[PDB]
């Protein structure tokens, strides 16, 4: 579900398999290091700083589900746990930097909760800022003064 953004062979971001779209930070320079994938056409959207496209029929059994069901509680993520409370997902500052966007925040039962897209350095822990699913919408929480990642 994973995929890696590269960038004259150097990996920027990522791009994730999510629903039954491809997607991966608009902000990430690159072209997904997969023939399928970066043969697509995707559709760009500076608002969510978003850019999906539609997973091939053959990959589409190898994308991770979402929802928009986000308790107060630990989250999973490549480096660790993330924490979620009071509408902001928070990290151990240090424990995620540049070249992480892309990379999804899953829950205990594998579903996809928020993409990361760079965050803000508050001291101790750092305010992630994120694209996260609403009722059925995406969304993109940004927390003053992140850095893109
Ligand atoms: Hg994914």
């Amino acid at each position: 579900c994973i995929f890696e953004v590269k960038h004259e062979g150097k990996v920027t971001g990522y791009a994730c398999l999510v629903g039954d779209k491809v997607m991966k930070p608009a902000h990430v320079k690159g072209v997904i290091d997969n023939a399928d994938l970066a043969k697509l056409a995707f559709k760009k959207s500076s608002k969510y700083d978003l850019e999906c496209a539609q997973i091939p029929v053959h990959m589409r059994s190898d994308a991770s589900k979402y929802t928009h069901e986000k308790p107060e509680g630990h989250y999973n993520w490549h480096h660790g746990a993330v924490q979620y409370s009071g509408g902001r997902f928070t990290i151990p500052t240090g424990a995620g930097k540049p070249g992480d966007s892309g990379r999804p925040i899953f829950d205990n039962k594998g579903r996809v909760v928020a993409i990361v897209l760079g965050g803000a350095n508050e001291g101790s822990r750092t305010a992630l800022s994120v694209v996260t699913w609403n009722k059925d919408m995406v969304t993109r929480v940004t927390p003053e003064g992140s850095e893109e990642w």
